[PDB]
């Protein structure tokens, strides 16, 4: 993964409605530090659908390369309205850029 290509990937793609570091703002979607290793739908303080909530699994590279290539296949009901990224190379280094933003 290189996280230096998914930062580029996530400013473009994700950035309108999430914030990844520490203490950021909750917008359309959750802020998203601490993500990795956590279960679905637990970011302090935002709301969100009964699907994101009961999903039910852990957050870790290989969920989120299944979630991201299609989100509400992952997570039908979901409130996340976006297609998804076809690109494994693509969701690898997002995830990777994720990894370190979420995490410090
Ligand atoms: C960009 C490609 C992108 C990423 C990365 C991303 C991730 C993401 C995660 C991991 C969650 C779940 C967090 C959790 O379970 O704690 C999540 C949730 C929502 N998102 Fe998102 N998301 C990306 C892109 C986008 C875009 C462009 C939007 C807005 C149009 C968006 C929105 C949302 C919303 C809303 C949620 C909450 C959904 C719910 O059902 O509660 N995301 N995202």
């Amino acid at each position: 993964g290189d996280a230096e290509a998914g930062k580029k990937i996530f400013v473009q793609k994700c950035a309108q409605c999430h914030t990844v570091e520490k203490g950021g703002k909750h917008k359309t979607g959750p802020n998203l530090w601490g993500l990795f290793g956590r279960k679905t739908g637990q970011a302090p303080g935002f709301s969100y659908t009964d699907a994101n909530k009961n999903k039910g699994v852990i957050w870790s590279e290989e969920t989120l390369m299944e979630y991201l290539e299609n989100p509400k296949k992952y997570i039908p009901g979901t409130k996340m309205i976006f297609a998804g990224i076809k690109k494994k190379s693509e969701r690898e280094d997002l995830i990777k850029y994720l990894k370190q933003a979420t995490s410090s």
